Protein backbone atom coordinates (compact mmCIF):
# COMPACT_ATOMS: atom_id res chain seq x y z
CA UNK A 1 0.00 0.00 0.00
CA UNK A 2 2.40 2.38 1.04
CA UNK A 3 4.36 4.00 -2.04
CA UNK A 4 8.18 4.76 -2.30
CA UNK A 5 9.31 7.07 -2.08
CA UNK A 6 7.57 8.68 0.50
CA UNK A 7 9.23 11.74 0.36
CA UNK A 8 10.45 12.31 -3.31
CA UNK A 9 12.80 14.60 -4.17
CA UNK A 10 15.75 16.20 -2.23
CA UNK A 11 15.02 14.64 1.41
CA UNK A 12 18.22 12.68 2.89
CA UNK A 13 18.53 11.35 6.26
CA UNK A 14 15.26 10.66 7.63
CA UNK A 15 14.93 11.00 11.19
CA UNK A 16 10.99 9.33 12.24
CA UNK A 17 9.31 10.08 15.03
CA UNK A 18 6.10 9.30 16.93
CA UNK A 19 4.13 11.61 19.19
CA UNK A 20 0.76 10.01 20.03
CA UNK A 21 -1.04 9.57 16.86
CA UNK A 22 1.38 12.14 14.51
CA UNK A 23 4.58 11.02 13.07
CA UNK A 24 7.12 13.29 11.62
CA UNK A 25 10.26 12.98 9.78
CA UNK A 26 13.25 15.90 9.16
CA UNK A 27 15.22 15.78 6.55
CA UNK A 28 18.42 17.40 5.43
CA UNK A 29 18.35 20.44 3.40
CA UNK A 30 22.10 21.55 3.13
CA UNK A 31 22.75 25.13 1.84
CA UNK A 32 18.96 25.52 0.65
CA UNK A 33 16.94 28.07 3.60
CA UNK A 34 14.92 27.64 5.95
CA UNK A 35 16.92 24.47 7.96
CA UNK A 36 15.91 20.67 7.80
CA UNK A 37 12.34 19.99 6.87
CA UNK A 38 9.54 18.50 8.50
CA UNK A 39 6.70 16.17 6.81
CA UNK A 40 3.82 14.97 8.97
CA UNK A 41 1.59 11.95 8.54
CA UNK A 42 -0.59 9.90 10.60
CA UNK A 43 -0.76 6.28 8.27
CA UNK A 44 2.74 6.62 6.89
CA UNK A 45 1.10 6.48 3.43
CA UNK A 46 0.34 9.83 3.33
CA UNK A 47 2.56 13.07 3.87
CA UNK A 48 2.78 16.84 4.51
CA UNK A 49 4.89 19.38 5.00
CA UNK A 50 4.80 21.01 8.42
CA UNK A 51 7.48 23.32 9.01
CA UNK A 52 11.11 24.03 8.85
CA UNK A 53 12.76 24.74 11.85
CA UNK A 54 15.83 27.11 11.03
CA UNK A 55 14.47 30.27 9.70
CA UNK A 56 16.24 32.85 11.69
CA UNK A 57 20.19 33.47 11.23
CA UNK A 58 20.27 33.51 14.98
CA UNK A 59 19.77 29.62 14.41
CA UNK A 60 21.46 29.11 11.22
CA UNK A 61 23.97 31.30 9.38
CA UNK A 62 25.18 29.68 5.92
CA UNK A 63 26.32 32.70 4.00
CA UNK A 64 29.47 31.88 2.58
CA UNK A 65 28.63 28.21 2.70
CA UNK A 66 30.15 25.76 0.15
CA UNK A 67 28.26 24.01 -2.14
CA UNK A 68 26.57 20.48 0.12
CA UNK A 69 27.80 22.10 3.32
CA UNK A 70 25.80 23.41 5.71
CA UNK A 71 22.57 21.44 7.29
CA UNK A 72 23.45 17.50 7.10
CA UNK A 73 21.50 15.06 8.95
CA UNK A 74 19.17 15.98 11.31
CA UNK A 75 17.58 14.20 14.37
CA UNK A 76 14.20 15.31 15.38
CA UNK A 77 12.80 14.27 19.08
CA UNK A 78 10.18 13.85 21.38
CA UNK A 79 10.19 13.81 24.93
CA UNK A 80 7.56 15.17 28.09
CA UNK A 81 6.24 17.44 26.05
CA UNK A 82 9.10 19.39 24.10
CA UNK A 83 10.26 18.48 20.67
CA UNK A 84 14.21 18.37 20.43
CA UNK A 85 16.05 19.01 17.14
CA UNK A 86 19.64 18.31 16.95
CA UNK A 87 21.46 19.84 13.91
CA UNK A 88 24.79 20.53 11.96
CA UNK A 89 26.08 23.53 10.06
CA UNK A 90 29.18 21.60 8.05
CA UNK A 91 31.51 24.76 7.01
CA UNK A 92 34.34 22.42 5.46
CA UNK A 93 33.82 19.19 4.14
CA UNK A 94 36.14 18.80 1.46
CA UNK A 95 39.91 16.91 1.75
CA UNK A 96 41.31 15.76 5.45
CA UNK A 97 39.22 17.99 7.57
CA UNK A 98 35.21 18.17 8.82
CA UNK A 99 34.28 21.20 10.47
CA UNK A 100 31.22 20.87 11.44
CA UNK A 101 29.22 22.27 14.50
CA UNK A 102 26.43 20.49 16.07
CA UNK A 103 23.68 22.37 18.11
CA UNK A 104 20.36 21.83 19.61
CA UNK A 105 16.63 23.54 19.78
CA UNK A 106 13.47 23.30 21.05
CA UNK A 107 10.46 23.61 20.29
CA UNK A 108 6.91 22.70 22.37
CA UNK A 109 5.22 22.49 18.90
CA UNK A 110 6.20 20.83 15.70
CA UNK A 111 5.73 23.88 13.85
CA UNK A 112 5.64 26.33 16.95
CA UNK A 113 8.26 29.31 17.84
CA UNK A 114 12.14 27.14 17.88
CA UNK A 115 14.37 28.57 20.51
CA UNK A 116 17.74 29.66 19.60
CA UNK A 117 20.07 27.25 19.08
CA UNK A 118 22.40 25.68 22.17
CA UNK A 119 25.69 24.14 21.11
CA UNK A 120 26.80 20.91 21.58
CA UNK A 121 30.33 19.82 20.02
CA UNK A 122 32.41 19.70 16.50
CA UNK A 123 34.01 16.14 16.94
CA UNK A 124 31.69 14.55 14.09
CA UNK A 125 28.80 14.59 12.16
CA UNK A 126 25.35 12.75 12.37
CA UNK A 127 24.41 13.69 15.85
CA UNK A 128 21.90 12.21 17.57
CA UNK A 129 20.39 13.03 21.34
CA UNK A 130 18.66 10.17 22.77
CA UNK A 131 16.52 10.55 25.71
CA UNK A 132 16.64 6.95 28.53
CA UNK A 133 13.89 6.23 30.72
CA UNK A 134 16.04 7.10 33.47
CA UNK A 135 15.56 10.77 33.00
CA UNK A 136 19.21 11.11 31.22
CA UNK A 137 20.00 12.17 27.96
CA UNK A 138 23.38 11.08 25.55
CA UNK A 139 24.74 12.67 22.92
CA UNK A 140 26.08 10.43 20.16
CA UNK A 141 27.70 11.05 16.68
CA UNK A 142 30.57 9.80 14.25
CA UNK A 143 34.14 10.99 15.26
CA UNK A 144 36.24 12.25 12.72
CA UNK A 145 39.83 11.33 12.14
CA UNK A 146 41.82 13.17 10.09
CA UNK A 147 45.20 11.66 10.60
CA UNK A 148 47.51 10.21 7.63
CA UNK A 149 47.18 6.24 7.93
CA UNK A 150 43.83 6.10 9.80
CA UNK A 151 40.37 5.49 8.92
CA UNK A 152 38.60 8.94 9.06
CA UNK A 153 35.34 7.40 10.50
CA UNK A 154 36.86 6.06 13.81
CA UNK A 155 33.19 4.96 15.19
CA UNK A 156 30.56 5.98 17.38
CA UNK A 157 31.11 8.24 19.93
CA UNK A 158 29.24 8.65 23.44
CA UNK A 159 28.44 11.75 25.99
CA UNK A 160 26.01 12.96 28.26
CA UNK A 161 24.08 15.85 27.88
CA UNK A 162 23.03 17.96 30.69
CA UNK A 163 19.40 20.14 30.20
CA UNK A 164 20.20 21.10 32.96
CA UNK A 165 23.68 22.86 32.11
CA UNK A 166 22.57 23.24 28.65
CA UNK A 167 25.97 21.37 27.47
CA UNK A 168 27.41 18.01 27.39
CA UNK A 169 29.04 16.67 30.41
CA UNK A 170 31.27 14.08 31.63
CA UNK A 171 33.27 11.52 30.08
CA UNK A 172 33.18 10.54 26.50
CA UNK A 173 33.40 6.96 24.92
CA UNK A 174 33.72 5.69 21.71
CA UNK A 175 31.14 2.23 21.89
CA UNK A 176 30.86 1.31 18.37
CA UNK A 177 33.52 0.85 15.81
CA UNK A 178 31.32 -0.65 12.97
CA UNK A 179 31.49 -3.36 10.58
CA UNK A 180 33.85 -4.13 7.66
CA UNK A 181 31.14 -1.79 5.21
CA UNK A 182 32.58 1.08 7.32
CA UNK A 183 32.42 4.77 6.81
CA UNK A 184 29.98 3.99 9.51
CA UNK A 185 27.79 6.78 10.66
CA UNK A 186 24.49 8.12 11.49
CA UNK A 187 24.01 6.64 14.56
CA UNK A 188 20.79 6.25 16.62
CA UNK A 189 19.71 4.71 20.05
CA UNK A 190 16.64 2.68 20.55
CA UNK A 191 15.71 0.77 23.84
CA UNK A 192 13.85 -2.05 23.50
CA UNK A 193 13.44 -5.56 25.11
CA UNK A 194 16.14 -4.97 28.44
CA UNK A 195 19.11 -3.97 24.76
CA UNK A 196 20.43 -1.05 23.77
CA UNK A 197 19.64 -1.04 19.97
CA UNK A 198 22.49 1.22 18.05
CA UNK A 199 21.05 1.89 14.24
CA UNK A 200 24.27 3.01 12.02
CA UNK A 201 24.54 4.22 8.54
CA UNK A 202 27.97 2.55 6.63
CA UNK A 203 29.12 2.40 3.18
CA UNK A 204 28.88 5.83 2.07
CA UNK A 205 25.35 7.02 1.27
CA UNK A 206 26.28 6.35 -2.62
CA UNK A 207 25.87 2.75 -4.16
CA UNK A 208 27.76 0.60 -1.48
CA UNK A 209 25.12 2.57 1.40
CA UNK A 210 23.29 0.13 3.94
CA UNK A 211 22.25 0.10 7.42
CA UNK A 212 23.17 -1.96 10.34
CA UNK A 213 22.12 -2.81 13.46
CA UNK A 214 23.87 -3.43 16.78
CA UNK A 215 23.33 -4.31 20.56
CA UNK A 216 24.10 -4.24 23.64
CA UNK A 217 22.87 -4.44 27.55
CA UNK A 218 24.75 -1.01 28.54
CA UNK A 219 24.66 1.75 26.63
CA UNK A 220 28.21 2.45 26.53
CA UNK A 221 28.88 -1.31 25.20
CA UNK A 222 30.33 -3.06 23.82
CA UNK A 223 27.75 -3.70 21.45
CA UNK A 224 27.29 -6.79 19.28
CA UNK A 225 26.45 -6.43 15.73
CA UNK A 226 23.47 -8.28 14.23
CA UNK A 227 24.80 -11.42 12.34
CA UNK A 228 23.34 -11.07 9.50
CA UNK A 229 23.96 -7.66 8.77
CA UNK A 230 23.35 -4.99 6.66
CA UNK A 231 19.76 -4.45 7.68
CA UNK A 232 18.81 -2.84 4.64
CA UNK A 233 21.11 -1.98 1.49
CA UNK A 234 21.13 -1.94 -2.23
CA UNK A 235 24.75 -2.58 -2.94
CA UNK A 236 25.22 -4.44 -5.85
CA UNK A 237 21.59 -4.98 -6.97
CA UNK A 238 20.92 -2.58 -9.96
CA UNK A 239 17.59 -4.28 -10.79
CA UNK A 240 16.41 -2.37 -7.25
CA UNK A 241 14.14 0.72 -7.85
CA UNK A 242 15.70 2.25 -4.92
CA UNK A 243 19.15 2.21 -4.90
CA UNK A 244 21.49 3.49 -2.09
CA UNK A 245 19.53 2.57 0.91
CA UNK A 246 21.03 3.31 4.35
CA UNK A 247 20.57 6.38 6.59
CA UNK A 248 17.54 4.99 8.37
CA UNK A 249 16.03 5.92 12.02
CA UNK A 250 13.01 3.30 13.47
CA UNK A 251 9.67 3.83 14.58
CA UNK A 252 7.30 1.70 16.26
CA UNK A 253 3.07 2.39 15.89
CA UNK A 254 0.73 2.08 18.19
CA UNK A 255 -0.15 -1.57 17.34
CA UNK A 256 3.41 -2.60 17.89
CA UNK A 257 4.29 -2.49 14.02
CA UNK A 258 7.92 -1.23 13.39
CA UNK A 259 9.26 0.86 10.29
CA UNK A 260 12.49 1.97 9.15
CA UNK A 261 12.38 5.58 7.25
CA UNK A 262 15.94 5.85 4.96
CA UNK A 263 17.09 7.38 2.22
CA UNK A 264 17.83 6.28 -1.70
CA UNK A 265 18.43 7.29 -5.00
CA UNK A 266 16.78 6.45 -8.43
CA UNK A 267 19.41 7.25 -10.65
CA UNK A 268 18.98 7.97 -14.45
CA UNK A 269 21.09 6.73 -17.20
CA UNK A 270 22.48 4.44 -14.61
CA UNK A 271 23.65 6.41 -12.21
CA UNK A 272 22.77 10.18 -12.44
CA UNK A 273 20.23 11.04 -9.12
CA UNK A 274 18.77 14.22 -11.10
CA UNK A 275 16.07 13.69 -8.01
CA UNK A 276 18.76 13.87 -5.17
CA UNK A 277 18.32 11.60 -2.21
CA UNK A 278 14.81 10.57 -1.39
CA UNK A 279 12.76 9.32 1.80
CA UNK A 280 11.76 5.92 1.37
CA UNK A 281 10.26 3.84 4.25
CA UNK A 282 10.09 -0.33 5.16
CA UNK A 283 7.96 -2.63 7.08
CA UNK A 284 10.72 -4.24 9.77
CA UNK A 285 10.19 -7.44 11.97
CA UNK A 286 11.54 -8.32 14.91
CA UNK A 287 12.92 -11.81 15.17
CA UNK A 288 12.94 -14.53 17.24
CA UNK A 289 16.84 -14.24 18.28
CA UNK A 290 16.19 -10.30 18.77
CA UNK A 291 17.33 -8.37 15.24
CA UNK A 292 14.88 -6.35 13.12
CA UNK A 293 14.68 -7.59 9.06
CA UNK A 294 12.47 -6.35 6.10
CA UNK A 295 9.54 -7.60 5.68
CA UNK A 296 10.07 -10.01 3.34
CA UNK A 297 12.81 -11.56 5.07
CA UNK A 298 15.15 -9.84 2.28
CA UNK A 299 18.01 -7.16 3.22
CA UNK A 300 17.05 -4.76 0.28
CA UNK A 301 14.85 -1.71 0.35
CA UNK A 302 11.18 -2.27 -1.54
CA UNK A 303 9.00 0.03 -3.74
CA UNK A 304 5.96 -1.07 -2.53
CA UNK A 305 5.42 -1.83 1.08
CA UNK A 306 2.36 -2.95 3.51
CA UNK A 307 0.88 -0.07 5.40
CA UNK A 308 0.47 -0.16 9.10
CA UNK A 309 -2.91 -1.07 10.60
CA UNK A 310 -4.13 2.69 11.10
CA UNK A 311 -7.81 4.63 9.66
CA UNK A 312 -6.30 6.41 6.02
CA UNK A 313 -5.49 9.93 6.58
CA UNK A 314 -4.82 11.85 3.16
CA UNK A 315 -4.05 15.47 2.69
CA UNK A 316 -5.30 18.09 0.58
CA UNK A 317 -2.94 18.37 -2.24
CA UNK A 318 -1.03 21.24 -2.71
CA UNK A 319 -2.25 23.84 -5.92
CA UNK A 320 0.14 23.82 -9.16
CA UNK A 321 -0.03 27.58 -9.33
CA UNK A 322 1.50 29.90 -6.83
CA UNK A 323 -0.13 33.31 -7.95
CA UNK A 324 2.04 35.18 -5.24
CA UNK A 325 -1.09 36.90 -3.83
CA UNK A 326 -0.32 36.05 -0.03
CA UNK A 327 1.78 38.52 2.03
CA UNK A 328 4.45 34.82 3.12
CA UNK A 329 6.46 32.93 0.41
CA UNK A 330 4.48 29.28 0.14
CA UNK A 331 6.47 26.98 2.07
CA UNK A 332 7.87 25.30 -1.26
CA UNK A 333 9.84 27.89 -1.74
CA UNK A 334 13.35 28.07 -0.44
CA UNK A 335 16.31 30.36 -0.78
CA UNK A 336 20.51 29.85 -1.74
CA UNK A 337 22.05 30.03 2.04
CA UNK A 338 20.10 33.20 3.52
CA UNK A 339 16.77 34.13 4.80
CA UNK A 340 14.65 35.98 1.97
CA UNK A 341 14.72 39.69 3.05
CA UNK A 342 12.56 42.42 1.24
CA UNK A 343 15.34 44.51 0.51
CA UNK A 344 15.35 41.90 -2.11
CA UNK A 345 12.47 39.43 -2.06
CA UNK A 346 9.62 41.09 -1.30
CA UNK A 347 5.51 39.89 -1.58
CA UNK A 348 4.12 43.51 -0.70
CA UNK A 349 6.15 46.10 -2.63
CA UNK A 350 4.01 45.01 -5.63
CA UNK A 351 0.97 42.88 -4.32
CA UNK A 352 0.50 39.54 -6.14
CA UNK A 353 3.80 39.75 -7.42
CA UNK A 354 6.70 37.89 -6.01
CA UNK A 355 9.82 41.17 -6.76
CA UNK A 356 13.26 40.07 -7.03
CA UNK A 357 16.02 42.57 -6.99
CA UNK A 358 18.91 41.39 -8.75
CA UNK A 359 22.39 40.43 -6.83
CA UNK A 360 25.43 37.94 -7.42
CA UNK A 361 25.93 35.94 -10.45
CA UNK A 362 24.60 32.10 -10.27
CA UNK A 363 28.19 31.14 -9.12
CA UNK A 364 28.45 32.75 -5.88
CA UNK A 365 27.85 31.07 -2.54
CA UNK A 366 27.12 34.49 -0.55
CA UNK A 367 23.74 36.33 -1.64
CA UNK A 368 21.82 35.45 -4.81
CA UNK A 369 18.23 36.76 -4.99
CA UNK A 370 16.83 32.91 -5.99
CA UNK A 371 13.65 31.66 -4.96
CA UNK A 372 13.06 27.72 -5.57
CA UNK A 373 11.57 24.70 -5.33
CA UNK A 374 12.41 21.05 -5.22
CA UNK A 375 11.57 18.90 -8.54
CA UNK A 376 9.82 15.95 -6.96
CA UNK A 377 9.33 14.00 -10.12
CA UNK A 378 10.74 12.92 -13.00
CA UNK A 379 8.49 14.10 -14.83
CA UNK A 380 7.15 17.59 -14.45
CA UNK A 381 6.53 21.14 -16.30
CA UNK A 382 7.33 24.68 -15.29
CA UNK A 383 6.33 27.95 -16.13
CA UNK A 384 6.68 31.64 -14.79
CA UNK A 385 6.04 34.81 -15.96
CA UNK A 386 8.25 38.01 -16.11
CA UNK A 387 7.91 41.80 -16.07
CA UNK A 388 11.78 42.85 -16.21
CA UNK A 389 13.62 46.04 -17.54
CA UNK A 390 17.14 45.14 -18.40
CA UNK A 391 19.46 48.17 -19.38
CA UNK A 392 22.88 46.28 -19.46
CA UNK A 393 23.94 42.66 -20.31
CA UNK A 394 24.74 43.31 -16.36
CA UNK A 395 20.95 42.74 -16.09
CA UNK A 396 19.33 39.40 -16.15
CA UNK A 397 16.25 37.74 -14.75
CA UNK A 398 14.56 34.68 -15.72
CA UNK A 399 13.52 30.73 -14.90
CA UNK A 400 16.24 28.64 -13.54
CA UNK A 401 16.71 24.83 -13.28
CA UNK A 402 19.27 25.08 -10.63
CA UNK A 403 21.76 22.08 -9.02
CA UNK A 404 24.72 24.48 -7.66
CA UNK A 405 27.14 26.76 -8.65
CA UNK A 406 28.47 24.76 -11.04
CA UNK A 407 25.21 22.85 -12.42
CA UNK A 408 22.15 24.82 -13.88
CA UNK A 409 20.66 25.92 -16.41
CA UNK A 410 18.94 29.38 -17.18
CA UNK A 411 16.63 30.56 -19.34
CA UNK A 412 16.47 34.19 -18.95
CA UNK A 413 15.65 37.82 -20.20
CA UNK A 414 18.94 40.41 -20.44
CA UNK A 415 19.96 43.31 -22.74
CA UNK A 416 22.12 43.12 -26.09
CA UNK A 417 23.99 46.26 -27.15
CA UNK A 418 22.61 45.04 -30.37
CA UNK A 419 19.04 43.68 -29.83
CA UNK A 420 17.57 45.52 -26.95
CA UNK A 421 15.39 43.11 -24.66
CA UNK A 422 16.36 39.67 -25.36
CA UNK A 423 16.13 36.18 -24.30
CA UNK A 424 19.14 34.10 -24.01
CA UNK A 425 20.20 30.16 -22.07
CA UNK A 426 23.01 30.25 -19.73
CA UNK A 427 24.35 26.60 -19.14
CA UNK A 428 26.98 25.95 -16.31
CA UNK A 429 28.32 22.50 -16.19
CA UNK A 430 31.01 21.14 -14.57
CA UNK A 431 31.53 24.74 -13.80
CA UNK A 432 31.76 25.50 -17.05
CA UNK A 433 30.07 28.60 -18.39
CA UNK A 434 28.05 28.88 -21.63
CA UNK A 435 25.20 30.08 -23.57
CA UNK A 436 23.00 27.49 -25.70
CA UNK A 437 21.79 30.13 -28.12
CA UNK A 438 24.43 31.88 -30.90
CA UNK A 439 22.58 35.00 -30.61
CA UNK A 440 20.02 36.16 -28.09
CA UNK A 441 16.33 36.33 -29.42
CA UNK A 442 14.81 40.10 -29.78
CA UNK A 443 12.08 40.69 -27.34
CA UNK A 444 9.41 43.69 -27.23
CA UNK A 445 10.28 46.24 -25.12
CA UNK A 446 7.08 46.84 -23.65
CA UNK A 447 5.79 43.02 -23.16
CA UNK A 448 5.82 40.56 -20.12
CA UNK A 449 7.59 36.94 -21.16
CA UNK A 450 6.25 34.16 -20.60
CA UNK A 451 9.19 31.42 -19.71
CA UNK A 452 8.43 27.26 -19.41
CA UNK A 453 10.23 24.11 -18.68
CA UNK A 454 9.19 20.62 -18.96
CA UNK A 455 11.64 17.94 -17.89
CA UNK A 456 11.05 14.17 -18.50
CA UNK A 457 13.69 12.12 -17.15
CA UNK A 458 17.31 12.36 -18.42
CA UNK A 459 16.27 15.52 -21.06
CA UNK A 460 14.22 18.73 -21.12
CA UNK A 461 13.54 21.02 -23.19
CA UNK A 462 12.49 24.87 -22.79
CA UNK A 463 9.89 27.62 -24.14
CA UNK A 464 8.89 30.81 -24.00
CA UNK A 465 6.49 33.95 -25.83
CA UNK A 466 5.28 37.32 -25.43
CA UNK A 467 1.97 38.57 -24.18
CA UNK A 468 -0.28 39.37 -27.33
CA UNK A 469 1.41 35.34 -28.50
CA UNK A 470 -1.35 32.39 -28.78
CA UNK A 471 1.13 29.81 -29.18
CA UNK A 472 4.47 28.73 -27.18
CA UNK A 473 7.81 28.89 -28.70
CA UNK A 474 10.28 25.86 -28.42
CA UNK A 475 14.04 27.89 -27.52
CA UNK A 476 17.55 26.16 -27.23
CA UNK A 477 18.14 22.47 -28.43
CA UNK A 478 16.90 19.47 -26.14
CA UNK A 479 19.04 19.35 -22.77
CA UNK A 480 19.98 16.68 -20.88
CA UNK A 481 19.63 17.41 -17.53
CA UNK A 482 21.94 14.77 -16.23
CA UNK A 483 24.61 16.88 -15.21
CA UNK A 484 22.35 18.50 -12.91
CA UNK A 485 22.28 15.42 -10.06
CA UNK A 486 24.38 13.94 -6.76
CA UNK A 487 26.45 11.61 -9.44
CA UNK A 488 28.21 13.60 -11.70
CA UNK A 489 30.50 16.01 -10.33
CA UNK A 490 34.34 14.93 -9.06
CA UNK A 491 33.27 14.01 -5.53
CA UNK A 492 29.36 13.10 -4.48
CA UNK A 493 27.20 15.69 -3.75
CA UNK A 494 24.69 15.83 -1.15
CA UNK A 495 21.06 18.36 -2.75
CA UNK A 496 19.02 17.42 -5.65
CA UNK A 497 17.53 19.90 -8.68
CA UNK A 498 15.72 22.97 -7.80
CA UNK A 499 13.61 24.51 -10.18
CA UNK A 500 12.56 28.37 -9.60
CA UNK A 501 13.16 31.85 -10.21
CA UNK A 502 16.20 33.94 -10.50
CA UNK A 503 17.62 37.91 -11.25
CA UNK A 504 20.79 39.15 -11.16
CA UNK A 505 21.82 42.49 -11.43
CA UNK A 506 25.80 42.15 -11.85
CA UNK A 507 25.92 46.48 -12.09
CA UNK A 508 24.82 46.55 -8.45
CA UNK A 509 21.56 48.94 -8.96
CA UNK A 510 19.02 46.21 -7.31
CA UNK A 511 17.42 46.24 -10.97
CA UNK A 512 13.78 44.64 -9.61
CA UNK A 513 12.29 41.71 -11.58
CA UNK A 514 8.35 40.97 -10.84
CA UNK A 515 7.26 37.72 -11.34
CA UNK A 516 3.68 37.48 -11.87
CA UNK A 517 3.25 33.67 -10.95
CA UNK A 518 4.82 30.42 -11.14
CA UNK A 519 3.71 26.85 -11.62
CA UNK A 520 4.84 23.64 -10.92
CA UNK A 521 3.11 20.41 -12.54
CA UNK A 522 3.69 16.90 -12.55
Amino acid sequence: RIQNPILPGFHPDPSIVRVGDDYYIATSTFEWFPGVRIHHSRDLKHWRFVSSPLTRTSQLDMKGNMNSGGIWAPCLSYHDGTFYLIYTDVKQWHGAFKDAHNYLVTAQNIEGPWSDPIYLNSSGFDPSLFHDDDGRKWLVNMIWDYRKGNHPFAGIILQEYSEAEQKLVGPVKNIYKGTDIQLTEGPHLYKKDGYYYLLVAEGGTEYEHAATLARSQSIDGPYETDPSYPLVTSTGQPELALQKAGHGSLVETQNGEWYLAHLCGRPLKGKYCTLGRETAIQKVNWTEDGWLRIEDGGNHPLREVTAPDLPEHPFEKEPELDDFDAPQLHHQWNTLRIPADPSWCSLEERPGHLRLRGMESLTSVHSQSLVARRQQSFHCEVETKLEYQPESFQHMAGLVIYYDTEDHVYLHVTWHEEKGKCLQIIQTKGGNYDELLASPIPLAEEKAVYLKGRIHRETMHLYFKQEGEAEWQPVGPTIDVTHMSDDSAKQVRFTGTFVGMATQDLSGTKKPADFDYFRYKE
